[PDB]
């Protein structure tokens, strides 16, 4: 209902750069992909409709944060699965300390803000990005009492045209009136601490194309995904890349698992886990600076390959890479 | 133009498995080779320069037929051609019956050297789009043509892991122009009018054939069961390939004995209703349906290796032809 303007970028956060101490530790954040969670109904003619091994609940107790990545399109029906998290899942989640976020396309979001009539421009009734965001907190946050929202921003499209870099930066402060830093909810509040409401930007490994400084004054955290990387250097060139827009803190460097019927082809998860480009990513650190730590796409194909019958056969995880990410990233042992 | 990166493969098509209904409903695909046409100009010192048939003398319910084109095989192929688009190509259009054409999968390979392709997940993938341009424009848009049947049966491509890297790209890059992924058959399905096809027709050992490679690209897959001739052998074949496809992509075939062909393929000899090949066309996958049958060589339909088989050209009734699609699709030739 505000009609407070949602102002243009600073285009960095209000502390850049290395930073050799930070607010929240290290934490492993984990992608999971509700289509292959055993309490969802998937259709009937899929040929995974069975095969389906594992359950929210089977991650290791040590993630700090879990990201649903829920796609509509890949099940028939998700009732199941939705009572099965608020019966079972997120009270055990809860119990271990596990947040659990939400995932939501840009492209979505673009699209409620051109059903809105919105162009991108510095002047025009900012309310209604608003009632965008108050929409989807409540769909995708609120709904099941969920700890915040990770917008995932991989077009290229945004950098290339300066109306859809309004859109995107207008959507995210409204987001940021709600969650993140900037959220008056949040108000003494730190990330890590009960009750926080997280705000998260997963992009490209590119700043550039990342366009991160257009939200980095209103995120938590900024997931690079570097998953053709898995070498210390190229780490810290990507890092290089963000380091005047956000400072390390917020930043995150990533590995993806190979998924069934990919196509994609991420190759520094696979083989010897101690030796693998995924856990120099997790050990990985910007030199005299503290990161905000590791994160992982598909944790349910934590060792899957590209080889055999990997690429068209789902099998249970032993959650390997995901304990030695842990390890790796807070210093810990398992 | 396009340099985005020609990504790699799935494994498998959307749907795999025996399929109780399928879009399209089964067909019979048929091999025609063009320097056996009347119209073809052979060498003049050719010992047949004796062409019994012409391509419109098939069967009008033939779905399919794919040119065998071979410009070593004669002299020219000006009168052909001009027979095809005046003559031969209208009448098809009549009929019903679509119009491929069959490239080989090593005269790709041949234009992927040439260009100073490797086989990587890297490179330059503007030139694998380059060659799918110009062969789509020499092969299939130049006569109008409904699509591209690659034929790979080289042993190579399974054992070089550059080489199948190199076939999924140059596949993935046909696939832009033709099959279900190409945006040109968007919101259409095999057999309507204007739909591009992408075939491949490889060996009848699903390893061998590396169809995990073009499996989500390709309206059907034609196995080379040319030995094989029973019911048991086929499902073994269709067994071998039914992680990687559909039952409504699959369609198991027979050769028809050529003169001078050393081969020896024998599933289609002798008596119609007893031979093997009818055996093939009769098959089903068990709990589904199949994309259909085909044959090779249609102008030597009934031909043997036996007497003055293996050294003369003859005119064919179409009799194999005939039973293979009555089997097929379930109707009668008899009306």
């Amino acid at each position: 209902l505000s009609n407070a303007p949602l102002a243009a970028s600073p285009g960095q956060a209000d502390k850049v750069g290395a930073q050799a101490t930070c607010a929240a530790k290290p934490i492993f954040f984990g992608y999971y992909r509700t289509w292959r969670d055993k309490a969802i109904e998937l259709n009937d003619g899929d040929k995974w409709k069975d095969k389906l091994h594992t359950k929210l609940t089977d991650i290791p107790e040590q993630v700090d944060m879990v990201s649903l990545f829920h796609v509509p399109d890949n099940q028939k029906s998700d009732q199941r699965f939705w009572e099965t998290f608020d019966k079972e899942y997120h009270p055990t989640l809860k119990e271990r300390g596990t947040k659990v976020v939400r995932t939501i396309g840009a492209k979505l979001l673009l699209n409620k803000i051109k059903e809105k009539g919105l162009y991108g421009q510095s002047r025009e009734d900012d309310s209604k990005y608003r009632e965008i965001a108050h929409e989807v907190y409540e769909e995708y946050v609120a709904k099941h009492n969920l700890d915040g929202l990770d917008v995932a921003m991989a077009l290229r499209e945004v950098e290339k045209y300066t109306n859809l870099r309004w859109q995107l930066r207008k959507i995210m402060g409204a987001f940021s009136e709600l969650m993140g830093p900037k959220a008056p909810g949040n108000a003494g509040k730190k990330p890590g601490d009960d009750g926080y409401k997280y705000l998260i930007y997963d992009t490209f490994d590119n700043a550039q194309l990342a366009q991160v400084a257009l939200v980095a004054d209103v995120v938590d955290y900024v997931l690079a995904q570097t998953y053709d990387k898995g070498t210390e250097e190229s780490i810290t060139r990507v890092w290089n890349g963000f380091r005047d827009k956000i400072n390390s803190c917020q930043f995150l460097a990533g590995y993806a698992h190979p998924e069934e019927n990919d196509t994609n082809r991420f190759l520094t998860a696979i083989g010897d886990v101690d030796t693998s480009g995924a856990m120099n990513v997790a050990a990985w650190k910007p030199e005299g600076g503290e990161k905000g730590g590791t994160f992982a796409y598909a944790l349910d194909r934590d060792g899957r390959t590209y080889d055999g019958d990997d690429l068209t056969t789902l099998k249970p995880t032993d959650f390997a890479f995901t304990k030695r990410a842990i390890e790796l990233t807070k210093g810990i042992s398992l």
